[PDB]
Parts: C-alpha cells; sequence; structure tokens
C-alpha cells in the first residue's frame, strides 16, 4: 500500500532519504512551483495503480508526498545500484549469480507483461540489485508512469539507445510492444557477460541508429569471459530484426529455467 507521505517525515533531483521512522528510501522529488492542486488525485491513483505491480522481481514503491507545490516519490533503496554497476565492480559475479539474475529479469518481465505493462525501456538502469544479488525491475524514467512524467516535464517546473528494437529507432510513430521489451533483454543478456555497455567504437548517434536498423548487434566476440553457448544463442534469438520472430518471456522461461538449474545453478 502506498502512503501519502509528508516531508515532515524524513530528516532534514533524486537523494537518499532517511524516513523518520521506516529508514533508508530513495526520494525523487519530481516538481516544484505553481499549485497545480487540480492533478493531485490523478498523480495518487497513478501511484496507487503502480503501486499495485506487485512481484519478488519489481520495485516497490513506498510513497509519494504530494505537497501544495512539491511532488515526490518514494522507492525502496536497492542496496548495490542498477546492474552495470554491479558488473563494474572489482570484486566479479560468478556465472551462477549472473544466471540467476537472468532467471529474475525473466519472472519480473513474465509478471509485467502478464499484467499488460509494456515497459519499453528495459536497461542496466532498471535493474535494481540488493545486497544479495538478488534484482527488482525499476522505471526510472517514469515510462509507465503518465501523469507524473508530464508533471516531471511540465514548463514552470523549476536516453540511451543502446536497448532499443531497431523498430523504434528514428520512427516515433511505432508503438511499442512486448517484443520491444524483448529485444532489450537480449541487450541486457550481452551487457551481463560482456560487463560493459555495448557498441563502444560507435562515433555518431546517427552511425548507430542506421548501423543497428541495418543489422548490426553487440559484438559478440567481444564477450571475453565464458558465456554458455545457449545464452549466446538465446540473446540472437531475442534480438532478431523481426519483432513477431522474437519469443515471449514465457517461452523464454520455459527454455532458461531448466538450462540454468542443471547447468549454472
Ligand atoms: C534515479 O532516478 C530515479 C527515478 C525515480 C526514483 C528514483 N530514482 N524514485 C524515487 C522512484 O520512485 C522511481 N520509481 C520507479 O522506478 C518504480 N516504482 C515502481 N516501479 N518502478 C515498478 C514498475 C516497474 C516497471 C514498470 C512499471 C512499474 C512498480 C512500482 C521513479 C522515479
Amino acid at each position: 500500500n502506498v502512503i501519502k507521505m509528508k516531508s515532515s517525515d524524513f530528516l532534514e533531483k533524486v537523494s537518499l532519504a532517511f524516513h523518520r521512522t521506516q529508514g533508508l528510501m530513495i526520494m525523487k522529488t519530481v516538481y516544484k512551483g505553481p499549485n497545480c492542486i487540480e492533478h493531485n488525485e490523478a498523480l495518487l491513483e497513478e501511484a496507487k495503480m503502480m503501486n499495485r505491480l506487485r512481484h519478488s522481481r519489481v520495485v516497490k514503491l513506498l510513497g509519494v508526498i504530494i505537497e501544495e507545490g512539491k511532488y515526490s516519490l518514494v522507492m525502496e533503496y536497492m542496496e548495490k545500484g542498477n546492474l552495470m554497476h554491479v558488473l563494474k565492480a572489482e570484486m566479479s559475479t560468478p556465472l551462477s549469480v549472473k544466471g540467476r539474475i537472468i532467471l529474475e529479469i525473466i519472472e519480473g518481465m513474465a509478471y509485467l507483461h502478464g499484467k499488460g505493462v509494456i515497459h519499453k525501456d528495459l536497461k542496466p538502469e532498471n535493474i535494481l540489485v540488493d545486497n544479495d544479488f538478488h534484482i527488482k525491475i525499476a522505471d526510472l524514467g517514469l515510462a509507465s508512469f503518465k501523469m507524473w512524467s508530464k508533471l516531471n516535464n511540465e514548463e514552470h517546473n523549476e536516453g540511451t539507445l543502446y536497448y532499443m528494437a531497431p523498430e523504434h529507432l528514428n520512427d516515433v510513430n511505432a508503438k511499442p510492444t512486448e517484443k520491444s521489451d524483448v529485444y532489450s533483454f537480449a541487450v541486457v543478456l550481452w551487457a551481463i557477460f560482456a560487463n560493459k555497455e555495448p557498441y563502444e567504437n560507435a562515433i555518431a548517434e546517427q552511425q548507430l541508429i542506421m548501423a543497428i536498423k541495418s543489422g548490426n548487434r553487440p559484438d559478440v566476440d567481444d564477450i571475453t569471459e565464458y558465456c554458455p553457448r545457449e545464452i549466446i544463442s538465446l540473446m540472437k534469438l531475442c534480438w532478431e530484426a523481426n519483432p513477431e520472430a522474437r519469443p515471449t518471456f514465457p517461452g523464454i522461461e520455459e527454455k532458461f529455467r531448466p538450462f540454468y538449474l542443471s547447468q549454472l545453478e
């Protein structure tokens, strides 16, 4: 359940926050300025609906702060940051854990798709990791928070394409689908084993967009550490140019869970 929390609930732009009674949380204040009270109940219900997406692999929206001219969202604190932070830490992550993170991403995405939620911005920054290396899927760019996103863009307030299905590059009139997210997943799979972002040799945005739409993909030979052949096959399957040929997350799960259990766990 969501709390209509108050600024007063916290000790004296994104920022750490210590709730006076509940503890560490993440706050994004989305808006400062004129009153716009007419938006209040829609902002609250939208937060309620996002808060109703509950699953072990989906991040919890803990509270909102709705005040005279200050609107803030409050999220649970994931101790190890996002997945790229984890992949780029000095201490390595063993193959078993990488396999589990993949399985858990599949579960969160199957759950979301089960509820009719198309993420549209899946990427390592939206995959958060707790102290025990379990993951939760987040929506930090507010791609599913329609009203808060508009609130964030209002005039009187005070981006990466690596993971975008090629159908959406240079085409803002295509509607994203579940297969859009599957493509993103494919590139996340590559990042997990490369321990870095793809396309490091790309020079210009227009060169990248045109290259990916012509069929360029992340360089599989650039994976130095060991990567199971089945996982190389999965990412190639998941980033096929034809969206209708990419599998669903339930189809992915039925393949990868028995492979995870028998080979990587
Ligand atoms: C650093 O930038 C950000 C951006 C934000 C935040 C922290 N750092 N805070 C404080 C949040 O609360 C974020 N919330 C989410 O991303 C969020 N909340 C939920 N989800 N994501 C879940 C979800 C996941 C995927 C799709 C839809 C909903 C349901 C609850 C959105 C705004």
